[PDB]
This record gives C-alpha cells, structure tokens and sequence, in this order.
C-alpha cells in the first residue's frame, strides 16, 4: 500500500477572483475548501508501465491505464489555494510566507492580464516563490484558437521577466480536463525543496481553534490547537515551545505582548496524527493551552518556536527597501509616490501584517514603529509593503528587515 505521510511541498494557487483557484484544488484532490486561505493534500504517484502524463495517479490504482499494479508512490503534496479578491490581498500575502512553489491560474476567457493576476505574480516573485507553473484554466469555454491567442499574451508578459520560461498548461478544472499534464507538470517544476532540518524550528501561524463540541464537560475540554505551516527546522511532541509575540495585555491602558508559553500534546496533518512535524503541509499543533486563546483564529500571524529560543520582538524596524515602479493591482494605472515621513504603511513578514508609521526615510531604507509588535526570526526576512490607496491596501514594495 502507500505510506501515510505528512505533505513534503506547499503549492500556492494564486491568480484573479473567479479565475477557478478553489475548483482547480478540487479537480486535483478531490476536495473543495470554501476556507481561505483554503488547504488541501493529496497523494501523488506514477504508473510506471503506463505511458505519461495520463500515468501520473492521485490516487493508488493503475486500472486506467490497464495495469492492476499498485501505482509508484512519489510524495504526498499540499496546496494552499490564496483568495484572489483584491481586498485580500493581505491574506494572499500570509499564504505565500508558505508557500515552496506556486500555480498561477489564468482564466482563457477574461482578458489577460488582470489586476491580481499581476499583483499575485509580482508578489510571488518579490517573496522568491518562483517554482510557477502558469495554468489557463476556464479552456473548455473557448476554441483552441481563442486560447492559443492568450497564450502569446502570457509568453509576452513574462518574457524579459524571471518567469519566461515558466510552463503554461492549459486545463478545464470544472470539467476535468488535462488535469493529468498539470500534475505531470507539478512533479517537473515543482520539485520538493532541501529542508536543512538542523536549523531552529519556526513556525508560522496562521489558524487557531477551540476544537470542542458545544457544551463539552469541562473536565473534558480539549486544549487549544494552532494551525500554520513549518518553515524550518522541525517539531515533535512533548516539545516546550513559544507563541510569539504572544498574548495581548492591557495594563491598563497601556498595552503589551506576553510570549505564550506551553507543550505540544499532539501533532495532526489532515485527520492523521504524527510524532513529528517537518516543513511542507499545514500542521495542527495541539496544546495545553486554554481553548479560549486559540478561539476563532485569535494567533494569526504568530510564529512558534522552541521555548528557549531568541527572537527578536520587535516595536520599531528597519527595512532596506525597494518601491515598484507602479501600482500593479490596481485597475487604473498608478505610479507609485516615494516613502514620506508620518505616513502609515502596511506590513507583510511571514504570515503576519500590521500596520506602522514611517519615521524615517532614507534612500535605501526606512524606519517604521508599529501598531504591534512582529517576531522576527532571521537576519533575511522578506517584508511586502503596502499602501492605502483608493480606499484599499495596496502592495508598492518590498524589503529586507534589518536587525
Ligand atoms: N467553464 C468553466 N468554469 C469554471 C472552470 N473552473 C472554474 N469555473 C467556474 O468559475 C467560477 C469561479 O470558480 P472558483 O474556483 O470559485 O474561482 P476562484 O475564486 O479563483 O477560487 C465557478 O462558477 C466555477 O464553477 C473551468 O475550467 N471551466
Ligand atoms: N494536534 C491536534 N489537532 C487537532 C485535535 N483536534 C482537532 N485538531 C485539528 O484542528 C482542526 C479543526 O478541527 P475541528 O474543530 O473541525 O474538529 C483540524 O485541522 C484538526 O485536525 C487534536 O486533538 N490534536
Ligand atoms: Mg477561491
Ligand atoms: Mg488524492
Ligand atoms: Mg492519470
Ligand atoms: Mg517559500
Ligand atoms: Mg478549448
């Protein structure tokens, strides 16, 4: 049979509303995720008598292709599929702190390219996820000829452009058609990253829970879970670890974080439970913690860490910085104004984003002091930087944070 294992790649799906994100996840695990970030895994093999990509299986059967041979086990894979509303953006931002490789979905009957299929390709390119396979989906709408034309749309805006040699493959996700070469194509140009699992264990938080049925007996109740993905290293039950920054305090005016101290009593990928944790899927932490922390997502953008480690939380940072040329997302075209001083932007790093004042501004570098506090874990810590402009955060840049 295939092993039970934890997903060993995260495979963004990006690209504009209604382009088929949530329908391509689904034609490729069989499973719809109406939460966003939404989250999927599935198993991938290869039937390796048969003839590709048709033999490429997501499941273990070779019957499609004649034999009754147990299909070669490749890796169980995961997808997390971004909203594409421009108004989410800022979540598409989380997701792809997690992220190892992206799909761009492009819908072969709206013209090409739209606002956040821009936005979402830019991004992915500032954050470095640049394992991209560009899907045109939607072809079962259009004459070949029709999608050929959008084709050569797609090629001239990635030429000249770290993605012109990324593979398009077009697919009817509704109907299920092609799918085989995407998945053909995944196992090309998405292949699993090196993980150095010597290094200090982060992860990053994006989901917490109070995993209790209504009215459970309080000797019963379960003790909170925490969702996110392992971006280094790795973790293991009975591991005393962090929520950092941690918990908010009021104090009574003035307020504060507190890191969260507490143990690992179980880990979870999917429904099946694990010793360990390693990067790739989404994991479940489970903990002692009370319940009533982890309600409704309350961690978000929260990183853990082993107990004992040092990371900087931070009220004030310093980023090296570099501005778009233009407003990519927006729908008329923008020229982005230069950092001012006293102006309040917005803050991607890993899975969490606040909002902040510039305090100075420099050539290559800014100062900001923020709303809240971030963690930062690493001395190379991409932040995506954000404007209000026209009533709507909108990406303009990116940069180093600097420790
Ligand atoms: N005809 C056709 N419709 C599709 C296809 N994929 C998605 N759709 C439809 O497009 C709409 C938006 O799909 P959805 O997956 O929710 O888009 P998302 O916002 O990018 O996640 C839905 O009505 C889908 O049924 C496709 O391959 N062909
Ligand atoms: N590690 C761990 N995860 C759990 C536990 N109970 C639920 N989860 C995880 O929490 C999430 C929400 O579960 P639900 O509240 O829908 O039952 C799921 O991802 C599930 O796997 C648990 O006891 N331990
Ligand atoms: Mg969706
Ligand atoms: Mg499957
Ligand atoms: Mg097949
Ligand atoms: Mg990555
Ligand atoms: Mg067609």
């Amino acid at each position: 049979a295939w092993p039970k294992v934890q997903p060993e790649v995260n495979i963004g799906v990006v690209g504009h509303v209604d382009h088929g994100k949530t329908t391509l996840v689904q034609a490729i695990t069989g499973i719809w995720t109406s939460k966003k970030l939404g989250y999927a895994e599935t198993n991938i093999g290869v039937c390796e008598s048969c003839k590709k990509p048709e033999a490429y299986v997501t499941e273990p059967s070779c019957k499609s292709c004649g034999s009754d041979d147990e299909p070669k086990f490749l890796r169980r894979i995961s997808f997390i599929d971004a909203p594409g509303h421009e108004v989410l953006m800022a979540t598409m931002l989380s997701g792809a702190a997690l992220m190892d490789g992206a799909i761009l979905v492009v819908a072969a009957n709206e013209p090409f390219p739209q606002p956040q299929t821009r936005e979402h390709f830019v991004a992915l390119g500032i954050i470095g996820v640049k394992n991209l396979i560009i899907v045109q989906n939607k072809v079962d709408v259009v004459s070949k000829e029709e999608a050929l034309s959008q084709y050569r749309q797609i090629k001239q805006f990635t030429k000249g452009t770290w993605a012109e040699n990324v593979p398009i493959i077009p697919v009817s996700a509704l109907h299920k058609i092609n799918i085989d070469s995407l998945i053909e194509g995944i196992e090309e140009y998405i292949k699993t990253p090196y993980r150095d699992l010597s290094q200090k264990p982060v992860m990053l938080v994006i989901r917490s829970f109070d995993v209790n049925k209504p009215g459970t007996q309080f000797n019963e109740l379960k003790g909170g879970v925490i969702g996110g993905s392992i971006i280094q290293g790795l973790f293991k039950v009975d591991q005393e670890i962090k929520v950092l920054p941690g918990l908010r305090v009021e104090k009574q005016g003035k307020v504060s974080y507190e890191p969260i101290f507490t143990k690992i009593s179980s880990i979870r990928f999917g429904d099946e439970e694990f010793k360990e944790a390693k990067p790739g899927g989404l994991v479940a932490i489970g903990t002692y913690l009370d319940p009533s922390l982890t309600k409704a997502d309350n961690l978000l953008g929260s990183i853990i860490t082993l107990a004992d480690a040092e990371v900087p939380v931070l009220w004030n940072i310093r980023i090296k910085y570099n501005l778009l040329e233009r407003v990519v997302g927006a729908k008329e075209m923008l020229k982005v104004d230069p950092i001012r001083a006293k102006e309040t932007l917005m803050l991607s790093v890993g899975s969490s984003t606040t909002l902040g004042i510039v305090t100075s501004v420099k050539k290559d570098e800014i100062e900001v002091e923020l709303r809240r506090p971030v963690a930062v874990w690493s001395n190379n810590i991409r932040t995506v930087i954000s404007r209000q402009i026209a009533g709507r955060w909108r990406m303009i840049g990116w940069g180093l944070v600097e420790i």
